[PDB]
């Protein structure tokens, strides 16, 4: 009763806004009549390729926490609403990885899977990111952030070699099944980059490496009232995410003290700012490495610079700019970018991407 | 009518809270009766030395934007509510600088001047900070942030030598006067620190220097409904304020490109992260310099560390912790401190320090 109401309201708002940007303002009337009857007949409606394709772009545009929004209208939308089997999902996910990686020249993409019907999911992705390292304990081994999921995967028959860089398998659940299925990722499909330094040879002794493409797979894409709980998307990495966070946080890989060792500085006094010097060399190492292997990556200054350009375009287009200051600023040298020196309206506008409760844990 | 009401309400709240922390809970009743009659008789009330002394500490404790709050109960409170002349104010300000500096071993202090009576100020301080460099234009000369005030001072007969480090004079206005008076600061009273690097000799070619003690002089101290528009206070510097902001911001001294030059790195590509490397060396230079001249200063890691300890004590004391995440995180390596990894309630609690409209501009 109330669900059929919210749906209709969100649909009217989205079609109008969408068709207005698409230059199909006259087609709004006839399109809404079709949707009204569809919601009554079934209890939901089916987007057109053009609608979800542009709704996925708009959602990216409204992602307050994303710094790379300047490239919103270039998103490669892959429609996989025709998937029925676990093999279809697996192949789609394999396809996403292959096409997004694009031999290094990363292509920002998103694979749309069937959305929820009567609130129930058709495809449920468990993975945070399609490619991600596992985490274990006795003493820290791997990525701590992957612990709860690594345990869940292991409760399904999967076993990691217990190195710091074990690739978690693809784990998802189809409607009608009680437990998710899993598939080990084909290594030929996964690009990893060993981390080295341009001027410091000893850096390779740290034996650090990271994967090339971050593919957030556990967020909900909401478009015109339709909940696409499964819509894996990807951009390329901003070096800081790997160097100033993934390999730096005490709760993650905690490598700063070790970096200080190989670069030849002491860790005795904070006044020497060894952590800061360590972060700069670790981050330079990351940028130099990806570039060297031919994998797309962006430094935080270029990214902020591109994001400034984004803000201007939104002003030029007549749209209100929204953002989360605390996430837009890079973890390293935030005051060196314009983002630090201004404020952002952190209001939620749809369509968008949202967090959803994890099936495990 | 309404002013006499707000005053009474704020007073009841403060005395109770104050006397509770002071262990003088029984004296609350008798103290409030005296205040009630005082407000009726005159239209305001006079704090006791103990009250404003502790109210100034509490206010510091509630300063969401201050990272050095762990040292709140050690604040050296100087009561100068007996000042009547411009000479009294001038001497008090000279005294504050002398006693706070303390030959380098900076002493966190605050000089309390007469508060507002019927909304009107008795002493109006124009200076943002007691010691501060001037700013000019044709091309940038000095500190851009001091421009509007430098122009105002010059409209009063003062003239700067137009170097990048001209000391602004003390400028304030007494009740009853239309224009403020000014007094050049005695150099013997002002500690400045030339900036040098421990490992890079050429750094001195930049000829950078900064003053030792930051003394915010334009904030309002509100305690139990009493508005002390003039209450200059000071702590010591956190290196980042000078190196990652005062000398780094494009709108301030903009020295990063020049720092890159003296340390021997190129400014050609963002991927080399030259700004970050530049910031680290500039910041190390700052810390090493103050320490070398015997002037108190604190690095951002020690400060965050001290602030963590602060949060714990507030939990142990039973008090709610409040803070502004965007100001607590240091401009350099914020993710390396605990402040980055948590959230803070940015609610305003009194007593406190507030911004007030600038007389100039
Ligand atoms: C093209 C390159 C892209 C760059 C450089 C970029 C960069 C970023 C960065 C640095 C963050 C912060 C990540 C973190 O701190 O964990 C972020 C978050 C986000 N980005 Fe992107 N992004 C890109 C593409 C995309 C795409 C293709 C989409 C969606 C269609 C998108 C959606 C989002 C969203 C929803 C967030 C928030 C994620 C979260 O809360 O965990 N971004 N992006
Ligand atoms: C003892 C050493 C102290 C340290 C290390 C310290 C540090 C800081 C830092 C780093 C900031 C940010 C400044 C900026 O970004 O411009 C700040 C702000 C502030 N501090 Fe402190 N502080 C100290 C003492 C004090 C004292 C003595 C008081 C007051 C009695 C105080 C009151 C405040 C207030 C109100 C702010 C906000 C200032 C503004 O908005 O411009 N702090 N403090
Ligand atoms: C919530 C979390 O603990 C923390 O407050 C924030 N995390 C992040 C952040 N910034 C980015 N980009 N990514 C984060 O994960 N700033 C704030
Ligand atoms: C308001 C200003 O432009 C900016 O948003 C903020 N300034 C400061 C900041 N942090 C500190 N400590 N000091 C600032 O001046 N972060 C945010
Ligand atoms: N640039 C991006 N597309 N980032 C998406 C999130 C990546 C995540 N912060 C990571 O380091 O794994
Ligand atoms: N540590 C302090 N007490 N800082 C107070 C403000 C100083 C100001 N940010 C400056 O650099 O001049």
């Amino acid at each position: 009763g109330s669900h059929m109401e919210i749906l209709w309201n969100e649909a009217k708002a989205f079609i109008a806004e969408c068709y207005q940007e698409l230059g199909k303002e006259e087609e709004v009337k006839d399109r809404l009549d079709s949707i009204k009857s569809e919601i009554d007949r079934t209890g939901s409606y089916v987007h057109t390729k053009e609608e979800l394709e542009h709704g996925a772009k708009m959602a990216w545009r409204n992602s307050n926490r994303c710094i790379g929004r300047l490239f919103w209208n270039s998103l490669n939308v892959i429609d996989r609403r025709d998937v029925r089997t676990k093999e279809d999902v697996r192949d789609a996910l394999f396809h996403h990885i292959e096409t997004a990686t694009n031999n290094g020249k990363i292509r920002p993409s998103i694979t749309i899977f069937p959305p929820e019907e009567k609130g129930e999911k058709q495809v449920e992705i468990w993975n945070h990111q399609l490619i991600r390292y596992a985490g274990y304990e006795g003493e820290r081994i791997g990525d701590p952030a992957s612990r709860s999921l690594t345990a869940a995967c292991e409760q399904l028959g999967w076993r990691g070699e217990r190195t710091d860089f074990d690739l978690l398998p693809l784990i998802f659940r189809m409607r009608g099944d009680e437990q998710p299925v899993w598939y080990e990722l084909p290594r030929s499909l996964v690009i990893e980059v060993p981390i080295t330094h341009p001027d410091i040879e000893a850096f390779s002794d740290l034996e650090l490496k990271w994967y090339g493409v971050p593919i957030i797979s556990d967020m909900k894409l909401e478009v015109g009232g339709i909940h696409y709980n499964a819509a894996p998307f990807n951009g390329w990495y901003m070096g800081t995410e790997i160097g100033a966070r993934n390999l730096a946080d005490e709760k993650r890989y905690d490598k700063l003290k070790k970096v200080a060792s190989v670069i030849g500085i002491s860790t005795n006094y904070n006044t020497d700012l060894w952590k800061d010097q360590a972060l700069v060399e670790l981050n330079k190492a990351v940028l130099y490495s990806y570039k060297k292997q031919g994998v797309s990556i962006v430094d935080h200054h270029t990214a902020a610079s591109q994001f400034k350009r984004f803000e201007e375009q939104e002003e030029e287009a007549g749209r209100k700019l929204t953002g989360d200051w605390t996430w837009l600023i890079p973890p390293i040298s935030p005051a060196a970018t314009h983002i630090f020196h201004r404020s952002y309206d952190n209001s939620i506008v749809k369509p968008n991407y949202f967090y959803q409760d994890k099936p495990y844990e």
